């Protein structure tokens, strides 16, 4: 039970966390009526959000001789750098990176 | 009092270790001679030479967002692989690699 | 390692401090939007700063006989103050006061 499109499978997974604003109704009738309330102050929220994980690694413990490959920035010049923002400040991802750059006999 | 040539200045550097055959003299006159003697056993010695250093890192605590330079091997295929024997058996070393590829500010 | 434009260098100098206001978004949208905030409400943040600095001093030990050249307020009548303000309350320095006044043996 890998999922395909990668990661880790969880019988548990983190639970979902559901947030939404309490209806704050709007000035009702001086009569009552049984109709459920269609008329709300229009209203949104904001905050800050948190997240902490603790991951466990697996060391590498090779014994090859030469060199191995490594994920690493290209020297060249360049008008904008990788993994930054751009003169209109908009962060972006050039490629993916995957985890897979050592290597470990079968 | 850094050397020019690259490294660590040392007041009293590892110390220099010598080591030579004793001279075997071959067979002597038996009359007594003041001459010293010229006539010796050729010979020389084989043996094994262990070194054990123990550096000590400096961990890098950065904090820039992009990745960093970093020294790897190449991915295309090749006749041969950079740091191993050839089919010949000869070890070569294809390029020199400095030190410098990870970033600290001024 | 003196700075040159003059005063104290330091290894490890008093760290820099980083204030700014925090993003509240504007009103969003009832359908959600992956692309980033945009709007926001217009804001900014006024109050008051602190700095205590305690200084060590060194004092002057001199045996020189006659009087030494000492910083003084010029006594002649004039228009505006030195290092007050003027009638519209804008305070100036009117000339730069350095620290060698006092005489020490080479």
């Amino acid at each position: 039970p890998s999922p395909l499109m990668g990661g880790f499978g969880l019988k548990h997974p983190p639970p979902q966390i559901l947030i939404k604003n309490t209806p704050v109704p709007a000035n009702p009738s001086t009569t009552f009526s049984a109709a459920k309330f269609a008329s709300f102050i229009t209203q949104y929220s904001t905050g800050q959000v948190s997240v902490e994980i603790e991951w466990e690694l697996q060391k590498e413990n090779s014994k090859r001789w030469n060199p191995e490959i490594q994920y690493t920035s290209n020297y060249n010049k360049s008008i904008n750098v990788d993994f930054t923002v751009d003169t209109n400040g908009v962060y972006s991802e050039p490629r993916p990176i995957g985890t897979r750059y050592l290597t470990r006999n079968l």
